[PDB]
DNA sequence: CGTACACCTGATAATGGAGGATACC
DNA sequence: GGTATCCTCCATTAT
DNA sequence: CAGGTGTACG
């Protein structure tokens, strides 16, 4: 376990796993007949509850922690005035990269606008509607029809984003990364399984560019489609790209949260291998044990 | 024998919401 | 009253 | 996130 946390770590990790909502509730108590709350959440396995308290202290002991799930907690900021003042200055500094990032600055904006007060004003509250209506999935069937006037505001769309710095990388693999042991069953192999190391990322289709600029930032792997739908993986199977490229630079730049774990035992499995001891029974079931140990507490 | 890119599919906690209660001015 | 935050729980799909 | 398979190639 490592909770020990950098700027852009940060900045990946939440890239990966966080959301910036909206949210307008109707509520007759108001004067414009909605209450408008804008939300920071990051939903992990309570595994990682440890890494949601590490960024509670990062983000000023600030925020709840809080079951959401089954087998989930969520960190949480909905106090617009501690948005404003450490949530907004973080990220403009150090920015997302991803989709998220569109939906960090919309959610900004009702942020500025809240900090004038203007949602408790008519006009206000129509500007932060079609500023929620671009944001994650949109407009509710009640929002829609409660003001059916309203024109998306446009969905902002950066240009080339680059990977910011190497911590980024380390965040954001923390978040939808894995480091995969497969045994796949073989006949020409004496022992019976090829021992094969997978490094993957996924992520939805729509941020191939910086998917494919992982080839390149990387020196190795190939993008592919899930034929299921669009989500992608960015992989490295050749295990001289594994030992020359990815463990080297997962030892410098960190995995964060339980993951590292699993990334220190997939090591020992990469060493096995190195030495050729995978292709023994006894260092295959070495790897059977490393590999059965993993993702687990 | 052994490896690695292209293709395949299962599991489930995330992704991104919701509703009700209470605090606060 | 008006407004702002806390607290608990959830269905579909991006991991 | 995660576990596999098929098969070309050295
Ligand atoms: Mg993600
Ligand atoms: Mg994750
Ligand atoms: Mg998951």
């Amino acid at each position: 376990e490592n909770s020990k946390l950098n700027p852009w770590a940060v900045v990946g990790f939440i890239d990966a796993e966080g959301s910036f909502m909206v949210r307008v509730r109707k509520n007759s108590k108001y004067k414009t007949g909605w209450l408008v709350v804008a939300i920071f959440s990051v939903t992990v396995d309570k595994k990682d509850l440890f890494l949601l308290e590490s960024l509670k202290t990062f983000f000023g002991g600030l925020g709840s922690i809080k079951k959401s799930g089954n087998s989930t907690f969520s960190y949480r900021i909905e106090s617009s005035e501690q948005l404003t003042k450490i949530i907004l200055p973080f990220f403009d500094k150090y920015s997302l990269i991803t989709e998220a990032l569109g939906d960090y600055l919309l959610f900004k904006k009702v942020l500025e606008l809240m900090g004038t007060k203007e949602h408790l004003t008519q006009r206000g509250l129509e500007k932060i509607v079609s500023l929620k209506a671009s944001i994650n999935k949109g407009l509710s069937e009640e929002l829609q029809a409660a003001f059916p006037q309203c024109v998306p505001t446009p969905r902002p769309e950066i240009n080339n984003k680059n990977i910011p710095d190497p911590f980024w990388l380390a965040g954001f693999v923390s978040g939808d990364g894995s480091f995969k042991s497969i045994l796949k069953k073989s006949e020409s192999i004496k022992v019976g399984f090829q021992s094969i190391l997978v490094f993957q990322i996924t992520q939805h289709a729509r941020d191939v560019k910086l998917m494919e600029s992982l080839i390149s930032y990387l020196g190795c792997g190939f993008i592919e489609k899930d034929s299921r739908g669009p989500w992608l993986y960015y992989t490295v199977t050749n295990f001289s790209d594994i030992q020359g490229k990815i463990i080297p630079f997962f030892h410098q730049y960190k995995i964060i949260g339980s993951k590292y774990g699993d990334y220190q035992d997939w090591c020992k499995i990469a060493l096995i291998m190195q030495n050729k001891n995978h292709l023994t029974p006894e260092g295959l079931n070495e790897i059977r044990a490393l590999k059965g140990g993993m993702n687990k507490g």
